[PDB]
């Protein structure tokens, strides 16, 4: 019978040594559902992109309510675990929330987001029909480039 | 529209401990279908299970001429290049025809035998409902472990 589970984890700081520095987690997704192009996916986004990802759905649902992001970066400091905790927990939370809502799942955003490499500004030109690639094509990539397979 | 690809791929020597040693090979599925669980999987098989699904296959299946298996046994030397090669050739050959084929594409045997660990043994006691698991769930763990999936 249909699932899907998800957890955020693996926080890790990025472009450490530059200024700039941002923290991003990993997001891994097992699911035996039709929904889903792949039934295994981890792929890593940061907060940023959670905020991004919020809006895009929001728009597309006008009537839906979307789950809450934890805080904001301004109110967050690498340095406090308890901080880089509850930003995980609730990236989690919110990500199982958006799964449980049918329309959602129904937006090739979340999975872009989920299943792919491409940054908020690609899958936005993917979705309206603007790439030469489709949502698959990319998908498929990403697992291909992910997994390291051989060959094609 | 719906693809499956296959590759039988880097043969390699694996030697347990002792006065023991054989090749086996990757085998590498790409396929956008909803036939297959998994789009992606790669596992690693010798001869010997090939040979082992051929007739399980050909069991399930009585009114389908299976393609041949490549037939250089006794022969067989894993120390020559040729020889290990044309080995993988013709069981990508053997692989290629088989997917082609829709009877033998709902065979859990052969879902199992590209996309999960097991071996036959258990491969027969799952399709047989005998193990706690079923074959989903074998796949589903074998991804799961083989992506290094916490």
């Amino acid at each position: 019978e249909e699932f899907v589970s998800v957890w955020v984890r693996d926080p890790r700081i990025q472009k450490e040594d530059f200024w700039h520095s941002y923290i991003d987690y990993e997001i891994c997704i097992h699911t035996n559902s039709m929904c889903f192009t792949m039934k295994t996916s981890c792929v890593r986004r940061r907060y940023r992109e959670f905020v991004w990802l919020r809006q895009r759905l929001q728009s597309n649902a006008l009537l839906v309510q979307l789950p809450e992001l934890p805080s904001k970066n301004l109110f967050f400091n690498m340095n406090n675990r308890q901080h880089v905790d509850q930003r995980r927990q609730g990236l989690e939370d919110f990500l199982r929330k958006v799964l449980q809502n049918a329309l959602l799942l129904s937006d090739s955003s979340l999975h872009l987001f989920l299943q792919s490499h491409l940054n908020s500004e690609d899958i936005e030109a993917c979705v309206s029909g603007q790439t030469k690639y489709s949502v698959e094509e990319a998908i498929h990539k990403f697992a291909l480039m992910n997994r390291r397979f051989p060959e094609e």
